[PDB]
């Protein structure tokens, strides 16, 4: 019986191949900040107010304009397909199912439109600025055609960080799978091979800038934990803020995103949404990171480990706990709405 | 041989049955508080006097109006039976020779009138204000007249802590044990699946005052962490205020009551008088909360624990070896009543 | 090869019986204090100069008056003939050797005089200020008799510390052991028996002024970890203060000695001296406690550990090496004397 | 599969035998100041800039004049020949191919000229002011001959810090090795036992100004954690300073060289380049040292245990594993040159 999301990558490391668990749960180098990530959460304690009519909790919220059941959403992962056959199909079924939005990457082993095949749902595309700016821009315009509402733009990951278990493991992608998203596409004449070297070096906020001259998309850009490069998002046109350290897979000794929220949230001065991810397993993670400022999380790992567990059911369940457990902080907490989250309703150490 | 107290957890989780320990030695969640709650006391140094006359000391003190032996009180369990036979009858035949208070769960397999059948002794009793405000009535008058001397108002449980070893566990009460204070009662037509149900998700501070209408019962307001809610407290009518967090087992990352209790202890500003619970183990335990202002602790699970282990025998030993640690405590701080526990006879992280 | 001192410890709970160890080696309660009494020292980092001629160390000082070939001395403990057949017959010799003086414990296994009778040295003779009035009077004139310098009297010690080992382990002196400073005294009519119900409970500071109405000698108050304390020892009229915590055998979550000792040196104000026991292993926790202000430190432990380990040899080799330790710290910070080890060579947590 | 530089530590401790592992991997007495060199760094995070252009990374600086490739650089250890028949040879090969420079140890088993007639390199040659003044001279002419640029002068070791393994291992160099600088000189008439015999515990830094009048070659003073003799290191005519702790061979409970470093890089106040080593084995590990103002690091013991390792390739691997390393951690922190490398990129719990 698993009864919170951590279970699910314990059950993970078991059931899949060592090089397709370390591919995902790989942090880079010696994973302080994957470790960080969690840790950080356990820093901040709670200040609830009691006796408050909690019979009626709402924890709905709106993303850029659309609706959704809570500020719990689906952070972009690679390769899904390695996980579990379904793989982002899963993924899908479990978001819209649970009423919240699903950031799908661009090295998905599912297209764009085959997750919006799935059925109806809100759904974001997470996108690098690639050296070849027609394969951006084609990308963008096929997930504009399968119905995708925003672009996370990666802005941490101008190269990869250095994940050893990969090296270690001598990782290549299974047999049968593909990033569908480059399926298809015109690439100028391995597909991992190539989107690596894809990965772009030389970006500045004028890629962001150009990202927004390709599409009318809202970009949240994805990787800030300095207040310096907050308030150069507003500037740069940034729809949101996605505090994000890459799971903790890009720089190592970055901080965690839970002790940069604060920072970014401030920063960003209510222009726009301040989102986070890394290291959320638990509805009090949830709660801190609101209380901090946030305007919703995502998790990455959790949906692919119970992805793997479980499949669709794994992820249904995830997103079901999570849920569960933050209605539940909420209540203990006394917080009928997300409005009804301060800042008074935590501590943490660096007060 | 026994020595310490923490000693009774270790032989009860080797003695009881799996789900039966964990049901009581649970905490919520990753039990990160149920921890801090024993942690934090280490985090409090001593600043012993020396050289004063310690031959009498007096640890007797006053709870309410009542006389008692010593500021250490049996905090309220649910289902004392599953530990042991005998259940809350041993905890009051103990309690009573102690000289002190114990607390009675309204989840207790012995019903108030069954506990205050093993003699003569000052009795507080645990509840909810449940949905149906006639049964609440009907558990109050069932305490008054079995000699039920306060109400611990539960105020911290609007739902239930998710405390997973239990879900992992497929807990369930055991066949011939009943929540004994419900039986005999109208319930307007399983009774742990009831009273469950029964905890109500609505509570405010008017339900609070609320009590105060069908009691002229003290009511300790159990479940305060928060000087905001202590202030509260003290308006809607509250004879104390346990600084408790539900031996953890509510909202984790709750601070332990022992960080809570100072802030608690100022914000009622000496009106009414401030209790703690949740990891009293030491005498040293019991001087630090004293030290930080409270007039008097509980402990909860080393009852059930040393019930479990040696019976009443068991709780008898608890009572003396936290009495005989908490003189000898005053003895070294050089304190002879509890009024000369003072604060510069102790030093905590957070000064 | 044993290289440190603390690796006489690990040899001496090989050599010793469980009991005997555990006696020795008992801190009170859950051992935090006992713990702390190390841990502390490494919270403590050198601030070392460079370059300065360090060819000629001088580590001598002088003790209430008697000159000493290092600050490192040894503390009194009880009933040294458990871990070895020499006992404190090994000590004196050893302590005389290194030209150190040795406290001999009111508790030891040997008298003052079958001490004295091993050769000349400076030794202390450590007391409580026990019920029987008369029976101090005789300790006192004993020690005075045997060449003892100074009275070590205990301060900290109206009731004994639960050692909880010894409970555990039902601790007996071993058969043809005595307690020599008793044998022969009138008792006014077992000894350990008869000791342990002579500790009294109802000293003040008037019985340490009394105990200088039986004595010339210098009153070593023996056991202070307050500044308050601290002064009152000065005006009770103590020839000096050692800040000890009885080895963490009393009061456990009492502070450290070496967190403590800053407090107690200054609140002395230099007009008398001040000294440290308790977690010294190393030569630089001797200069940390010095740098801190002690004029010299006393090692317990080691002493019964080594002696159970080599014997005479054993403490000798202790007290070389804490001495070719303390030596190589004094070189490698820039101090070629005791005068020379100020404040700013270290740096604490608490700074 | 090796992929970062802490792996070759576990690779020497199982390839070489323990005495001689030890030898290099030794910290001074219990090893506190060895694990604090590595766990400090952990202490300082990261806060990157992004979307910062960084195809084109300069690592390249110049030190004490001389162009080399990356601030990254080879400490001097003693006697390469035991973790490898090549020993300095390697290094020296391995230093040259990277681009950077190489301390030798005067303690090496290859003599300044061996090391040179490997191939063109920049390299410096670690010294002690010995006690006979005269090999002092010759050592130091040996060096210049040999194309050797600057003079390392060890400043921390008047005596040898206290590695307790070597007693415990009864260490003694290997039978055809010799100390290869000390061979040929005039010693006036064992080579390890004389040159230990030969640390210097009188010098001054009158002594750091003589060597001055033997050599025109720039003294890099070694092995200063306090601001107090950066300055004299500046006013004793120093050409540049290491922040270092002999490896955390010393004086244990020295501070890490991290927490030293900014302290010396300020007393300093620009008038020569502060370096530093100790615990460096991560490229992120290098960015913090130059964020906190060093001009450089050196590491010690990685290139003595990849030696033992993979011999020249292992030397090889770990230059570019902290290059490659440190290529990224500029890259992910926005960092172009080392100029770019700024205090605002970093943030330590000493802020
Ligand atoms: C296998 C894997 C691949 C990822 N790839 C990317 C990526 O290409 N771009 C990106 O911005 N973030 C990427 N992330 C980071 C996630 O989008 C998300 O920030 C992270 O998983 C959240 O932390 P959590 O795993 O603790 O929930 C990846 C994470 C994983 C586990
Ligand atoms: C099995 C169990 C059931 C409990 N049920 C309740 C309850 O219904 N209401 C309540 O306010 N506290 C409840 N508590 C909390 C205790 O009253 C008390 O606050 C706690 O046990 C004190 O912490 P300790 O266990 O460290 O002594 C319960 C504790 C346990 C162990
Ligand atoms: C077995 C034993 C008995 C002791 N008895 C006494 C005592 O009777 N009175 C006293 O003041 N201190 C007593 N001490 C404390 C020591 O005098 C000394 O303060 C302590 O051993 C120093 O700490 P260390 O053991 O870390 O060196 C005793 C210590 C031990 C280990
Ligand atoms: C075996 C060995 C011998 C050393 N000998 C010396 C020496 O004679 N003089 C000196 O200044 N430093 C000496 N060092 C210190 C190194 O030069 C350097 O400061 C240290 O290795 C850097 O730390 P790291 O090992 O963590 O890289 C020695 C280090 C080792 C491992």
């Amino acid at each position: 019986e698993v009864t919170n999301v951590m279970e699910y990558e314990a059950i993970a490391k078991k059931k899949l191949p060592k090089m397709v668990f370390d591919y995902y749960a790989s942090g880079a180098e010696d994973q302080w900040t994957l470790a960080e990530n969690r840790n950080a959460f356990s820093r901040i304690l709670f200040r609830p107010r009691i006796l408050i009519d909690v019979s009626k909790i709402d924890m709905s919220t709106t993303v850029l304009g659309f609706k959704i059941s809570m500020p719990i959403m689906i952070a972009p992962t690679a390769m899904q397909k390695m996980a579990h056959p379904e793989g982002e199909y899963a993924t899908a079924r479990a978001a819209s199912a649970a009423g919240t939005i699903m950031t799908l990457s661009s090295w998905a082993t599912s297209s764009v439109e085959e997750v919006a095949s799935t059925g109806p749902g809100i759904r974001f595309f997470q996108l690098y600025v690639y050296k070849d700016r027609n394969v951006v821009a084609q990308l963008v315009r096929r997930a504009e055609r399968a119905g995708f509402k925003a672009i996370a733009l990666t802005v941490d990951t101008p190269r990869l960080g250095r994940r050893e278990a990969d090296i270690k493991n001598r990782f290549v992608l299974p047999p049968f799978l593909t990033l569908k998203n480059f399926e298809g596409l015109d690439l100028g004449k391995g597909l991992a091979s190539y989107v690596a070297g894809q990965i772009d070096r030389t970006l500045s906020w004028k890629d962001v800038q150009w990202l927004q001259t390709i599409t009318s998309l809202p970009i949240l850009v994805k990787g800030v934990l300095t207040a310096e490069d907050a308030r150069l998002a507003v500037q740069a046109g940034a729809a949101g803020i996605i505090v994000s350290n890459h799971g903790a897979r890009q720089l190592d000794y970055v901080p965690s995103t839970i002790m940069a929220l604060e920072e970014v949230v401030k920063a960003a001065q209510g222009r726009i949404p301040v989102f986070l991810d890394g290291g959320v397993r638990r509805g009090t993670d949830v709660f801190k990171a609101l209380a901090l400022g946030a305007s919703g999380i995502f998790i990455g790992r959790p949906v692919v480990f119970s992805l793997a567990a479980e499949g669709e059911a794994g992820i249904k369940k995830v997103l079901q706990m999570l849920r569960d457990e933050f209605e539940l902080t909420m209540a203990l907490s006394g917080c009928r709405s997300l409005n009804e989250i301060t800042r008074n309703h935590i501590v943490t150490e660096w007060d």
